[PDB]
């Protein structure tokens, strides 16, 4: 419902232009894996993460040039994660799907290690890598995918269900925001506590509002554990949590707050 | 045949003690993935890589404390790579094997990002990450696993077969050596050209001497493309290439040269 349905289109372009220069570097293009990578990566999605990197950094004074690195990096992790998700093993040139996943995770760090950064950003390059590894491994995206493992058969605690989305979706999204901030150096870093709160609320609400769109277009789902109206009340409460968090930030929180609303107001 | 059969035992211990402190950090231990990780990682092998990190650094003045970071990091990549290798998809709680691979690659970078380093090492932390990503992705271990893909059915060019081992085994092994060197800062870095030559020769010869041990204990194999004696001549030539490379290095090349001999003299 917001002007974020078509803003995400402005960036979405840069992110693809950028991720291309990176794929272009790889030798043996005629090779297939470098192909799966190229598809599995330039297909993607709405690129909410890259977008979060961009707007968060800008809000903090960064040029887009100062942000293509984290932006591109974070999308590589996202992309890898989907590819692995769609595996016969998991869901029930496959081996090529496995490899292409593996190579995209690696690519993400190549990017964080090698890409340009403002002088302010440089000071945080190591911090960007620790944050991307932390959000992606057994302490985030992986720990959360491990939890959606056991949960697949059973129906679960609302807590459990949140702890799942928190790690499996929250971590990387909070990461895209942290990256965006770190690109602006210590000034950005000092804003993390508030940005974190924001991220956690927005990451969770994103899931809740899916389920709500699942039910409203005709397991353990937010609507099942709370009922349709009980869930919508949760999403709205989370949008309030986000916005409340952004109020602590002394900068133009316009596009972030706006992104929060889009998460829950979407007809997507 | 060398005293490197039981030296690799001295370190092999540290590497496991060290990789433990890292696994210990992860929350939700009772969880399974944090288990697969713990097995798939503390099983492992001879740990030639961690060893290469250690001896190379020492040769350059580093304390072992200054080296546990690269040492531990590099083993995480190795370990992940095996786990993925043994997949139904590839070879022909599986999904748990997939995840455990993914989480170990991530863990490797967590380690490089977070672990202690001498002040000399710190200066190269970003360079250690780029070298580990470069050696592990579509420009190394992955590009080389992609090549052993197409080669599985057909019989191939000696070149092709080397280009496969070069990327699929050479890259990471040359990486363990580069890491060891970088731990000693710019002094170590300046030695890379020679260490690289050494690494490439030793990485390749390691493969050739496998095949030779395969045939001598009773597809496209070194022995098939060159014959038993033709291969042994190649391994010996590579040991000469390595040793010739170490001669350019103004430091105690004893343990490296010694490791080269072990590669080709092994009854393993």
């Amino acid at each position: 419902h917001h002007h974020s349905l078509e803003a995400l289109s402005s960036y979405q372009q840069r992110n693809n232009q950028q991720l291309d220069q990176w794929l272009n570097r790889i030798p043996f293009q005629t090779l297939p894996l470098i192909e799966a990578m190229r598809y599995g990566l330039l297909l993607g999605g709405k690129r909410a993460r890259p977008y979060l990197v961009y707007i968060t950094g800008q809000m903090l004074g960064c040029e887009l040039s100062d942000l293509d690195t984290p932006a591109s990096a974070v999308e590589c992790i996202h992309a890898y994660s989907l590819i692995h998700d769609d595996l016969p093993a998991m869901d029930d040139d496959e081996a090529t799907a496995i490899l292409t996943g593996d190579a995209l995770q690696t690519l993400a760090f190549t990017i964080l290690a090698e890409g340009d950064l403002s002088a302010a950003g440089e000071t945080q390059r190591v911090a960007m890598l620790q944050a991307l590894a932390e959000a992606s491994g057994a302490q985030g995206m992986c720990l959360g995918q491990a939890l959606d493992l056991a949960a697949e058969n059973r129906l679960i605690s609302l807590e459990e269900l949140e702890t799942i989305h928190r790690n499996k979706t929250g971590a990387l999204m909070r990461c895209a925001i942290r990256l965006g901030a770190l690109a602006a150096g210590e000034k950005g870093r000092a804003m993390l506590p508030h940005l974190d709160r924001y991220a956690e609320a927005v990451g969770l609400a994103f899931q809740v509002q899916d389920d709500i769109l699942d039910i409203i277009s005709d397991k353990s789902t937010y609507p099942a554990l709370l009922g349709l109206e009980g869930a919508q009340q949760k999403a709205h409460t989370l949008l309030q949590e986000a916005l409340l968090a952004l109020e602590a930030i002394p900068y133009n929180t316009e596009h972030l707050e706006e992104f929060a609303r889009y998460v829950v107001e979407r007809k997507n």
